Formats: C-alpha cells, structure tokens, sequence
C-alpha cells in the first residue's frame, strides 16, 4: 500500500516517449549516418539550399526575403513554440500537475519551458553539429559562430552545456525525469500554491532519485550532478532571454512570436 515509484518513472518515460517528436534514441540513429537524410547546412549555399526544400515558404518572397540571421532565428523561434507544445501536454503526465490551479499550471511552465528545451537540445548535438527540421538538417556549430553578431551568441553557450551534459550519458528514461523535475520547482516566482507545488516537486524528485540510482549505479554522484545542471540551465536561460531582449530592441526585422514574447514578459 505505498506509491510505485518504479511505476511512476515508466509512466512518466512513456509520456515522453508520446509527445516529444525527437529523442536520444531518434536522433543517435540519424546522427551515426537510408530514407531522407539530414541536409547538411555548413554554410551559406546550403542553409539557402535547405531552406529552399525544408521551409520554402520562408525564402518565397525574393528580394523581400529576411537577412539569412532572420531567418535563422525564426526557424529556431518556430523550434522552441513547438517544443513549447509538446512539454505542456507532458506535464499532464507529472503527479498533481493538472489537479493545480490554472495559473499555477501556467507560471510553472513559463519557467520551466526553456531549461526544459535547452536540457533535451543536448539530444540533438554533437561537438560539430545540430540536428534541426523534425531531423532533416544537420547545422554545424562553425556555421552558426560565423553568423553576423548578435546571432552568432545564441547556441554556443547551448553547445558548452551540452557537451557536458551529455558526457553524463544519460538515455530518455532519465531525461524524461530530469524534465518533469524542472517543470516542478516550487520557486518560481509569482506561484499561488507553494505548498503544493513543493509537494509535487519533492515527489518527482524522489522518483528521479531512485531511477538515477537504479540506472546508473556506477555513478554515485549523478543525482547532485543534475541539481547542479538544474541550477546551470537557470542561468543559461536568464543569459538567453537577455540576448532576445537585445535581439527584440536592435533587429526590427527578427519578429518574436507572440508565444513567445508571452513566456519571456516578466520572467527575469
Ligand atoms: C531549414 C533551415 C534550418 C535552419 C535551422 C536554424 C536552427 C534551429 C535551432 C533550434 C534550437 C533553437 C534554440 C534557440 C531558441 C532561440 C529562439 C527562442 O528564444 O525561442
């Protein structure tokens, strides 16, 4: 008669496994190298190329087509507002999530969207590239470093966390946790329910605990490893929404998506 925490963590893997379109799994089988590919975009011509396959509307309006950085950076906006969509309908997944109030629902996910993208973003790299497009691109690091500033500062410090985060070696039933665990952080600010909220926090971190301990027994330390890359992502995202309140105040032509700008109003 006591909660299954093994349980739990099964069902909250299997949501991940429903609603989120790219995995480690998926995206290890695209990355080691048969039907459609990845389209490699290392520079100029084959970012122009790719959009012309893989987002043709974009590059639809000849001389009136955005700067290539414009474009660029609404393609990762579209990126974030569907993974945005995928991370709330998992949160129903996560124990006492949709039993709080709605606004709670809400602040929790305004928070916890960004360290979420930026953790399972690690999926997707290597040191010398990025899955993009539902997998059927490929950008390079060095391509994305070349772009005119401020365009250029957006992924490399996503790069920096991800290479260390995915030398932990972690696979989707424990990313699928450490996403749950973000979503409940009972300090987010402007939360109506604390004490609920913490409750359900204190109860996904268990799950996340034992799992961890389960699944890697030869790394004693990983738990407080993912706290600490918790706490790293926090800053990772206060640093991101600085850069896109730059990007909003110089670049009138890189429109943010009302969603968006909706996650970022009063947040840091
Ligand atoms: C076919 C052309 C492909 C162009 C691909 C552009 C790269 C997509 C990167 C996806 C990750 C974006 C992370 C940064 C998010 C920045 C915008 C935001 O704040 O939501």
């Amino acid at each position: 008669m006591t909660a299954d925490l093994k349980s739990l963590a099964k069902r909250i893997y299997e949501a991940y496994l429903k609603n989120f379109n790219m995995n480690k799994v998926k995206a290890r089988v695209i990355l080691s190298g048969s039907n459609n590919p990845p389209f490699v975009i290392h520079d100029m011509e084959t970012l122009c190329m790719a959009e012309k396959t893989l987002v043709a509307k974009l590059v639809a309006n000849g001389i009136q087509n955005k700067e290539a950085e414009v474009r660029i950076f609404h393609c990762c906006q579209c990126t974030s507002v569907e993974t945005v969509t995928e991370l709330t309908e998992f949160a129903k997944a996560i124990p006492g999530f949709a039993n709080l109030d709605l606004n709670d629902q809400v602040t929790l996910l305004k928070y916890g969207v960004y360290e979420a993208i930026f953790a399972m973003l690690s999926s997707v790299m290597n040191k010398d590239g990025m899955l993009v497009a539902y997998g059927n691109g490929f950008i390079t690091r060095e391509f994305l470093k070349s772009l005119r500033k401020p365009f250029c500062d957006i992924m490399e410090p996503k790069f920096d966390f991800a290479m260390k985060f995915n030398a932990l070696e972690l696979d989707d039933s424990d990313i699928s946790l450490f996403v749950a665990a973000i979503i409940c952080c009972g300090d987010r600010p402007g939360l109506l329910n604390v004490g609920h909220i913490e409750k359900m926090q204190e109860g996904i971190v268990h799950v996340l605990r034992l799992h961890l301990q389960s699944n890697h027994p030869d790394d004693i330390f990983l738990f407080p490893k993912l706290l600490q890359k918790m706490a790293d992502l926090r800053q990772l995202v206060t640093e991101h929404a600085q850069l896109v309140q730059i990007i909003k105040k110089t670049e009138s032509d890189a429109a943010l998506h009302p969603l968006l700008q909706e996650i970022y109003r009063d947040m840091y």
